[PDB]
C-alpha cells in the first residue's frame, strides 16, 4: 500500500469548564464531572442571543485524554489547530508547549519529544477570551461579537523526518506563484523548505509533476540536494515550460494539480508528497474596471460571517462550502471573506466552484498606540498570507476596515502591512475599506494621505439606512472619489435590515420590511452598474448573523442577510438572482408574505406586485385571466393584482420557465358589523400605520391602526411614536429600538400609541376578550429627556384603563412593576350591552399614556 | 353605561421556585431572588425533549402579588383556574382557600371574604406533579407526560352577590338541555341555583330569552321569586315549542343564544345576565352507523394533544382554535379530545367550525383498586360535564382509555361512571376505548361486560405498525365485532410514525417514511368506508406531539401526526383531505423530498408519484410534456414520471384546480470518477438499505447502502441491523429504536452495518478525508444477548478501525470510552496514492463491529 495515512481527527470527548485555575493543566487533575462536549465549541453560542445585556468575556479550559497511534510512532508529531477564539495556551502532559495569539488563523504544536506514541496524554487549552486583550490584539471593537471557544477542528499530524517547515506560520508546505502567464504559455515558480530531523544526514531527490485536471502530466522537474541534520536549508527553484494553459476564471474553474515527492537517493523512499490545486489567471486594476485574462470583469458578490444560527460560530465545516454555494447560485463572482481569514474549506469552495475572493483581517475601528498592537497585526496578515496562497480564487489582501481616527501609529502601520503583502505576495492585490460617514475622520483630518496606501479602496455606505434619504446616495458615492483619487474605488458594505414578518406597501426606513430592503438594494445596485471605476461592490451581508447588543425587529441579530441565520433564501436573494445569475429564473415576491388581512370595503384590493426575472418579457396570470405581457426592467415587472377576498392564484410565465404563489387575502370591512373577524381575534398593531406584523406562530396577522371614524374603530387622539430628533429617522422610524423582554414579537411591542387617551371600536353586543399590550419602551436615561418620552418631572409614567366606565387597572405604573422594555398582557373580559361597544380610556396620572397593541375576540 | 366587566387576567409577572417549604405561604417571606415568569407556565417544557431519560415530577411553587380594583369592592370576588397539572394548593394572605386534584379540568377559589380591595395581596399556590398522586388521581400511566405547571390562563373575576352557584365543580352557571328536536319543533329546559349574599332579602324576577344568530328575541319567558340570604333556591323553566329550529351539523353550524337576566323587581337593577350559545340537534347510534338530525353520518376525524413543540402544555390560548381550524379544513367533521378535558376554548372552536366532539377523561391503561381514586373519578366526571355542558359540538363522554385488566373494581367503576354519565346528562351519548391486542386482558377474561357498557366502542388497532401487517388488517376489525356485539363499534385510534426526513420508494413498517404511512391510512380509510358498523373512525394522532421516553427517528416525540409539532401539513394531511373534504383540490405527493440524489447510469430514472384528489381525474405533466390523464381511484392516480437529471417541473391538473412542485434530482454513476460528490463528500448510511436520509441543516443526502460492486463502493462483509426476536418486525426493521445521545441525525444512527469487516471504494487518487460515525447501538441489558447484539459473553464490543494498510483508530470500546449509545465521529485524512482506492478494515478484538455512517470527501 503506497498510500498512506497523515492526520487524524480529535474533536470528539473533551472535558470543559468555564473556570480559570491554572491545576486544570495537571495530568492528575479531577476532571470527572466537567460538561463533556465536543469540537468545535463555543461558550457564547447561547450567551449572545439571550436577553440579557452583554455576554461572558473570559477564560476556560479544555482537557482530553488524546492517544497517539502506533503508525507514528518514530516519527514527527503535530497537532494542528484551525482556530481558537483569542488566546490559546496548550499544555501536554503539564508542559506548556505553545501560545498563540489571533481567534481566526490555524496554528501548529510540535509534541514529538514531549508525548508518549502508543500510551495516552493528557492535552490542556487555556482559552481566553477577555476584552482585556483588545490593548493588545485585533479586533478591537466592531459590530461582531468573538465567541469564545475551540471553534474549529483540531487534528492529531503525523510526517516523516525528513519533513517541510511550516513553522512559526502554519504556513502552507510549499508557496507557489505564478509570476507570468497569459494566454500564450505559463509560469510557476514553486518555494519551500526541507528540514532533516534525523540523526544521520539524507541525500534527496525532489521531484515536481503538475499534472491535469484530468492528472496526465504536463511537466517534469527533479532536484536534487543534500540535507545535513538539523539544517533548514531554502529552496526556491522556477519553471515556465508550460504550453497553452486552461485559465482559471469565476466561470471556467480549471485547477491543477502539483505533485511533490521528496524521495531518498540511493533508497527509494518517499519522504513527503504534498500535493495543491493552483490556478492560472492574470489581472489588474484602475479606475477604467477590473480586468482578469484581458476581457473586462465587474466583481459582483458579498461578504459572509461564520455563524449559523444558535451555534455560535461552532459551525459543522460542511457549512462552510453550502454557505459559498449560495453566493454562487445566487449569481455573484465574488466573495468578501470579512472580518477575519475564515476556515481553509471557505477558499477551497471558491476555487472549485469559481469566486474570486477578497481577504482581510481584523484591524477593525481603531489602532492603538501600542507597541505590541501593531506587532501582532503584522503576525497575522504574515500568517493570513502564508496560510493561504495558493488559491488562485483569492485576488486581494485586506486587512484595515472603518477606522476612525487616521493618527500616527495608524497610517505607519497602514503603510507596513502593505509592504509585506507585496513582499509575501507578490502576485496579488492590496484592498482597503474606509467607512462613509464623512463627517469624521479620516475625512476631518489635516491630510488625505491614506487614500493613497492601498490599491483599491472600499467604502461602507448605509445612505438611506442609518442616516440620508434616497437623493443622498449617488452624492454619497461621488464625494468618496473626492478622496480615493489616486486609486479604484469598490463598494465594500451596503444593505438594509429586513424581517420576514414585517410587510409593507409602501416600505420606508427603518421598517426592516422585505419591501424596503428590496427598493434599497435596487436603488444601489442601479448606481453602482452605471459606473465602471468602482470595479466591484459587495451585498453586506449574504447572512443574517448574530451579534450581542443589536436591537431592532430581531434583537441580538444583524438584519441585512440575503439568507435567515438558518440559511433559507429571502426575497431579497432572488431580485439579486435576477440581476446576476446567468441561469435562467423567474420568482414572483411575496412568498414571505402569503397570508394577508387587509380592510377593504370594496370587492377588489388593488395591490402592486413584482416579478423579478432573468428573461425579457414576463406574464403574471392572475385567477385565471392574465393581466398581459410585460417587459423586465432591472430584473423586475410590476403588475398591477385586482385582489379578491379568498384564495388569490398568482401564476408568472416567461418561456419555458415557472413560479407559483397562492396568496390567501381576507378583505375586511371597516364596519364591524360585516365580519366573522371579531369570533378569531381582530389583532391591532397599535402605533404602527403602515406596515402589517404576521406571528408565524398564530399565524395571527396583526393589521394596521387607523384613526376612528364613525362605525369602525381606531383612536381618537393621541400620534404614533416616532420622534428620532436630530437624524434622518425623525418622524420615519416608527417604535423604538428596543429588545423587548418576555416576547418574540419584538415589532409589535416596540410600536406604541403615546399620548392617547380614549380607543373605540363600535362592536355588536356580546361578550369579549380584550387584551391590552403594554411596555414602557424607554430606558432610565432616554427618559431624562422628558418632552421625547413623554414622562414626568422625576421620569413617571402612571396611568389608568378604564372600559365602558369602569376603572380596572387602578395605577398601571410600568417600569417600576414589571420592568422598563418587559412585555405586560392584561386580558379583561367586557358584556357589552344597549349599543355601546368598547370605550377605552387611559387616563394619565403621571406623564402620557402607552398602548402597543390590542386584540378583540368576541367569545359568546 | 350598561356594560359591565367580569374578569381580569392575572397571568402577569408570577414568582417561581422549584422548592417545597411551607413558609413559602407567609405573606411576608422575601420572594426577591426568585425567578420571573409569565402564564400560561410549565416547568418541563425543557425536561420532557432532554437527553436526560425522563423528567422532574415534584412540587414547585407560585407567587403573585395580587391587585384588586376598586370597582369590585364590597363585590363576591372569586379566582378562576382553567388548569393547574394535578395537585394546587391556593393559598391568599397567608390563609389555605382551596386544595385541588386533577391537572386538566378548571376550579374557582371564592376570596370575597379573606381578600382586600385596594391593598396589596399575596397570592401563593403550591402545584404538584408527583407520581405520587397516580394513586389517588388519574392518570396512572399512559403514553404521555404530565407537565408541571400553571399551564392553562387564570383569571380574578367579580360578580354581584345575587348569583348563580357555581361551586363545588365550577358548573356553567346555567345548565340547558333540548329533551326534544326535531325539523318541526324543539323544546328547551334551563337548569340554575341562585343565592342571595347580601343581608336584605331580595325580590326577583328572571328574564329568560332564546335569541337567533341575528340576535332576534325568538322566544322570552320571565319568573318571580324571592330569595331569603344564604339559601340555595334551585330553579328549571321549560321553553314552549320554538318551531322549525334551525339546527346544528357539522357542515351548518347554527347557533342560538340563552339570554338569562336576574334583574329586582323592586327598583330594576340588574344583578345577572348569563349568556349561553346553544344549538339544537339530536342523534342515535345502532350496528348501522350515526345517526344525526336524521340523516346516516359518517363520522370521520382525528385526536387532538395539548401541547406545542417547546413550549411543553404551556400553550397560548389562541393555539387551540388554530388547531381546530386545521382539522376542518381537513374534511373532518369529528374531533376526539383525549385523553384528558381541554381548554374551554377547544369547545367553543368545535361548535362554531361544525365538528362533533367526543370528550373523554383520563382514566387510561388501569384502575387503581382504592376507595380514593374512585372517587375523584367521578368528581372529574362530575368537573368535566358540568363545565362543558351547553356545548352542541359534545356527542359522546369517555372516561376510560386501554384498560389491561378488568378486575372486579374495574368493573365496578365502567358502571359507576355510565350510570353518573346519564344522571347529570342524560341527553348525551357514551363512549370508551380498548386496546387491540387480543392476547390481553380485557380479551382474555372469562366475561364480557366490560364491552356491554357505555353505548359505543372504540378500539385502537395498529395491525401494520406494532405487530401485523397487510395481511392481519381486516381479521382484527372482525374480532372486534366477536367482542363488541351488543353496541356498535368505532375505530378510535389508528396511525403510522413518519419522518420528513426519512423517504423510501419501497416503503415498510417502522421506517418512519411518509410513503408508509400513506399507505397505512389508505388500507384503513378503505375499510373503514365500507364498514357501516363502524358508525366512525379517528386518525391518531392530528398532531405530533411530545412525550417522554419515547425514541425512534425523532426521539421524544409521538410522530403518528398529520401536522408537525409546530402545525406544519405533512404529507398524509392533504391524503385525508382527498377522501374527505368537500373542497375541490390536487396535491402532488412529495412536497417533504424535493432534494434528490440517486445511484443510477442511464439518463432517465423512472419512479411512481402519487396525485391526491378529490376529482374525477388527473392530468400529469412532467417537463412539459403530458405523461395522460389518469381515473383517481380511491384518492389518488400515481404515474411512472421520467426524472432526468437536474431539476424536473412537474404540473397536475383537473378542470380548474392544479398544484405545481419541482423536484432537484442528482443522478449518480456507479462509477464513482464519473461525476463530483466527492468534492462536497460522499454520505453514506451504513446498515439503511432502502431508504434516503436528508440533513435539512446541511441539506445533505445520505444515500442508501449496497454490497460492494467493482468499481464503485460498498461493503464486503457482514450485514445491516435488522433483527427483532420473535416480533413481526423480524428481518423487517433496520436498526435499533434507542436516542442516540450527542446527535440529531438519528437515522444516521440508529442504522449500522455489524459483522463487517473490509469495505471496498474505487475512488480516483488524491487526498481523502473520510468521517466515520459510530454508536454502540445496544444498552447493557440488550448486550446481555450476546447472539443478537454480537459481542463478547462478557457483553464487551472492541475492534480497530484501519484503512489502506495503516491502523489508525487504535482498539475501540464504544460503550466505554464514550458511553452506550452516544455518537462518535472519527475522521482520518487519507492519501490515496497509484491506485488502490480505499480499503477500510474493521478488526474486531472482542465481538463484532459496528458502524453507522460513512462520509468520504476529496479535499484536493
Ligand atoms: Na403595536
Ligand atoms: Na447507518
Amino acid at each position: 500500500f503506497q498510500s498512506n495515512a497523515s492526520e487524524i481527527s480529535i474533536t470528539d470527548s473533551w472535558k470543559y469548564k468555564a473556570e480559570n485555575d491554572e491545576r486544570f493543566s495537571s495530568m492528575d487533575w479531577n476532571d470527572s464531572d466537567w460538561v463533556t462536549v465536543d469540537l468545535p465549541h463555543t461558550w457564547n453560542a447561547g450567551d449572545v442571543i439571550d436577553e440579557q445585556r452583554g455576554y461572558r468575556r473570559g477564560i476556560s479550559w479544555y482537557r482530553k485524554k488524546l492517544f497517539i497511534p502506533s503508525e507514528a510512532r518514530d516519527k514527527k508529531i503535530t497537532l494542528r489547530f484551525d482556530g481558537v477564539a483569542s488566546k490559546a495556551d496548550v499544555y501536554l502532559n503539564g508542559k506548556l508547549l505553545k501560545t498563540h495569539l489571533g481567534a481566526y488563523t490555524a496554528f501548529g504544536v510540535d509534541i514529538t519529544d514531549i508525548c508518549e506514541v502508543g500510551k495516552e496524554n493528557l492535552l490542556a487549552v487555556k482559552v481566553d477570551n477577555s476584552s482585556s486583550l483588545g490593548e493588545i490584539l485585533p479586533p478591537v471593537s466592531g459590530d461582531f461579537s468573538i465567541f469564545g471557544g475551540i471553534y474549529r477542528r483540531v487534528f492529531l499530524q503525523w510526517t516523516e523526518k525528513v519533513h517541510f517547515v511550516t513553522e512559526p506560520y502554519a504556513a502552507v508546505p510549499v508557496r507557489i506563484q505564478t509570476p507570468e502567464v497569459s494566454v500564450s504559455e505559463a509560469s510557476m515558480q514553486i518555494v519551500a523548505f526541507l528540514k532533516n530531523d534525523f540523526t544521520d544526514t539524507k541525500h534527496v531527490h525532489v521531484n515536481v509533476f503538475l499534472c491535469d485536471e484530468m492528472n496526465r502530466i504536463v511537466k517534469e522537474k527533479q532536484l536534487k540536494l543534500k540535507l545535513i541534520p538539523g539544517r533548514k536549508y531554502p529552496i526556491s527553484t522556477s519553471v515556465g515550460r508550460i504550453e497553452n494553459p486552461h485559465l482559471w476564471s469565476p466561470e471556467l474553474p480549471y485547477l491543477y494539480t502539483v505533485k511533490v515527492q521528496v524521495c531518498d537517493a540511493k533508497n527509494g523512499e518517499m519522504y513527503q508528497e504534498v500535493i495543491s490545486p493552483v490556478g492560472f489567471r492574470w489581472f489588474s486594476v484602475d479606475k477604467t474596471g477590473f480586468y482578469l485574462n484581458g476581457k473586462y470583469l465587474k466583481l459582483r458578490g458579498a461578504a459572509r460571517h461564520q455563524d449559523y444560527a444558535g451555534l455560535g460560530t461552532a459551525i459543522p465545516v460542511e457549512m462552510n462550502r453550502r454557505d459559498m454555494r449560495l453566493l454562487k447560485e445566487m449569481g455573484a463572482n465574488f466573495v468578501r471573506i470579512s472580518h477575519y481569514p475564515q476556515d481553509p474549506e471557505i477558499y477551497r469552495a471558491c476555487d472549485e466552484l469559481g469566486l474570486i475572493v477578497w481577504s482581510e483581517i481584523c484591524v477593525v475601528n481603531e489602532v492603538r498606540k501600542n507597541t505590541a498592537f501593531a506587532h501582532n497585526c503584522k503576525e497575522m496578515l504574515k500568517e493570513m498570507i502564508l496560510q493561504n496562497y495558493n488559491h488562485p480564487s483569492v485576488v486581494l489582501w485586506g486587512a484595515m476596515n472603518e477606522l476612525w481616527d487616521y493618527h500616527k501609529q495608524a497610517i505607519a502601520l497602514a503603510r507596513e502591512l502593505e509592504a509585506l503583502k507585496k513582499e509575501l505576495d507578490p502576485y496579488r492585490l492590496s484592498c482597503v475599506a474606509f467607512h462613509a460617514f464623512t463627517w469624521e475622520k479620516p475625512y476631518t483630518q489635516s491630510s488625505k494621505e491614506m487614500f493613497s496606501i492601498s490599491d483599491v479602496n472600499g467604502v461602507n455606505v448605509y445612505e438611506s439606512w442609518y442616516q440620508g434619504d434616497s437623493a443622498t446616495i449617488a452624492p454619497m458615492f461621488d464625494k468618496f472619489c473626492s478622496y480615493s483619487t489616486a486609486k479604484p474605488r469598490f463598494l465594500s458594505e451596503f444593505g438594509a435590515g429586513s424581517d420576514e414578518r414585517i410587510h409593507s406597501y409602501t416600505p420606508r426606513t427603518f421598517d426592516f420590511t422585505p419591501e424596503f430592503q428590496l427598493d434599497f438594494n435596487r436603488r444601489y445596485i442601479n448606481e453602482m452598474e452605471k459606473r465602471p471605476d468602482y470595479i466591484g461592490y459587495s451585498i453586506w451581508n449574504l447572512v443574517d448573523f448574530q451579534v450581542d447588543g443589536r436591537g431592532d425587529s430581531k434583537p441580538n441579530l444583524n438584519q441585512k442577510g440575503m439568507l435567515t441565520e438558518d440559511r433559507r433564501k429571502k426575497e431579497i436573494y432572488y431580485y439579486c438572482q435576477a440581476r446576476w445569475s446567468d441561469i435562467p429564473m423567474i420568482h414572483i415576491a411575496g412568498a414571505d408574505w402569503t397570508k394577508r388581512v387587509e380592510i377593504c370595503d370594496d370587492s377588489i384590493n388593488v395591490r402592486k406586485i413584482s416579478v423579478f426575472s432573468n428573461q425579457k418579457t414576463v406574464e403574471l396570470i392572475h385567477n385565471g385571466k392574465s393581466l398581459g405581457v410585460r417587459e423586465v426592467v432591472n430584473g423586475e415587472a410590476v403588475f398591477a393584482v385586482p385582489f379578491i377576498n379568498g384564495e388569490n392564484l398568482l401564476d408568472a410565465r416567461s418561456g419555458a420557465l415557472s413560479d407559483r404563489l397562492k396568496i390567501q387575502m381576507k378583505l375586511l370591512s371597516s364596519r364591524l358589523t360585516d365580519s366573522d373577524v371579531l369570533l378569531d381575534g381582530l389583532c391591532i398593531n397599535l402605533g404602527q400605520e403602515h406596515c402589517y406584523f404576521i406571528d408565524p406562530q398564530l399565524q395571527e396577522i396583526w393589521i394596521p391602526d387607523k384613526p376612528y371614524t364613525k362605525g369602525s374603530w381606531g383612536y381618537m387622539d393621541g400620534k404614533p411614536f416616532n420622534s428620532w430628533p436630530g437624524s434622518s429617522h425623525d418622524g420615519v422610524r416608527y417604535g423604538v429600538g428596543a429588545d423587548i423582554k418576555n416576547t418574540f414579537l419584538e415589532p409589535l411591542f416596540q410600536t406604541f400609541l403615546i399620548g392617547t387617551t380614549c380607543y373605540r371600536l363600535d362592536v355588536p353586543d356580546g361578550v369579549y376578550e380584550i387584551g391590552f399590550y403594554f411596555t414602557e419602551p424607554f430606558s432610565k436615561d432616554e427618559r431624562k429627556n422628558i418632552v421625547r418620552t413623554g414622562v414626568s418631572a422625576e421620569g413617571q409614567r402612571v396611568f389608568d384603563v378604564s372600559v365602558n366606565g369602569e376603572k380596572l387597572i387602578d395605577s398601571l405604573n410600568l417600569a417600576d412593576s414589571y420592568g422598563e422594555q418587559t412585555a405586560v398582557v392584561k386580558t379583561l373580559v367586557v358584556n357589552v350591552r344597549n349599543h355601546e361597544g368598547l370605550e377605552i380610556l387611559l387616563s394619565p396620572q403621571k406623564g402620557q399614556g402607552v398602548i402597543s397593541g390590542l386584540k378583540v375576540k368576541k367569545i359568546r
